[PDB]
DNA sequence: CTCTTTTTTCTCG
DNA sequence: GCGAGAAACAAAGA
């Protein structure tokens, strides 16, 4: 998912999982932990889960005083707290035994990864990633915003989607912050105005920050965290193609940039 | 059966 | 370094 759903994913884990003993860890598919799972395993058995942070779209466990495990959802994955008898599902690749229960990892596509780090390793970790700013008015600065946005010709759905100018935009919420910027996701960023990005950074911040109220966007939905969202209501173009548009009523239209799904508004966001 | 569609990171030119 | 295309992988629809 993006950063909102994570955030909701992160919620709920902090406030069930945090002061849980690892009993044991399991797995069918051992490949997803990039840092290797026998290893993992030797060293998160018997501690305990301090809390859950996230930076971008990455979930940070905090288990014991030096341990950091960085989960990353991608595409598909989905984490569910079940019964210790709980029957296995098809995609359940890893599992995390608690004593009056177990958290689950599944993810159909295996895109998903697991890397156990130390504490002082995860700020050079997100500094390798080059991951930007949170999507906050803390510390999303809309002056070098601008700054790399004038110093580029790169087409601005792509640009936003690296994570590099902010962190946690997806393909939904990219979609709707464009829409609702009123700016065309192939525009180059060296053409957009001081006022359209400042009206794109305002966007980011409260599209996120309202879709993170809303628990995210579920389009799908099932046993599983973070899966109660109803931000997908809330939609206003993503996935609405053939719709009419809720400002001006021209028909949402859908096209390829860069490879991926893109809806807008031709009118509302010209070209 | 073929082709298309649905986050991160690498190859190629 | 950059853009285009694709891979990792599974499933469902045209
Ligand atoms: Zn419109």
């Amino acid at each position: 998912g993006e950063l909102p759903e994570v955030e909701t994913v992160r919620r709920e884990l902090e406030k069930r999982i945090v002061g849980q003993k690892i009993i044991s860890i399991e797995a069918t598919y051992p490949r997803m932990v990039l840092t290797g799972f026998e290893q993992l395993k030797k060293e998160l058995t018997g501690k305990t889960i301090q809390g859950i942070s996230r930076r971008g779209k990455y979930l940070i466990f905090e288990i014991g005083d030096d341990f950091r495990l960085i989960s990353h959802l991608r595409m598909e994955g989905k984490y569910r707290l079940a019964t210790l008898d709980a029957p296995r599902e098809k995609h359940d690749h890893l599992t995390m035994k608690f004593a009056d229960g177990q958290l689950i990892y599944a993810d159909v596509r295996k895109f998903g990864t697991w890397e156990l780090i130390s504490t002082d390793q995860v700020l050079p970790y997100f500094l390798k990633k080059k991951i930007g700013p949170e999507p906050t008015y803390e510390d999303f600065d809309e002056k070098l915003f601008r700054e790399k946005l004038r110093k580029s010709t790169k087409k601005i759905k792509p640009y936003l989607l690296e994570q590099t100018l902010v962190a946690g935009l997806g393909n939904i919420y990219v979609d709707e912050v464009l829409w609702l910027a009123k700016i065309h996701p192939e525009k180059e960023t060296n053409q957009l105005i001081e006022s359209s990005i400042h009206l794109l950074h305002d966007s980011i911040i409260e599209i996120l920050q309202k879709a993170i109220k809303l628990g995210g966007s579920s389009i799908r939905t099932y046993s599983a965290l973070g899966s109660t969202g109803k931000m997908q209501n809330e939609l206003q173009v993503y996935g609405k193609t053939g719709e009419k548009c809720s400002r001006c009523g021209a028909e949402i239209q859908k096209i390829k940039v860069a490879g991926r799904g893109t809806h807008f508004c031709p009118v509302c966001q010209q070209k």
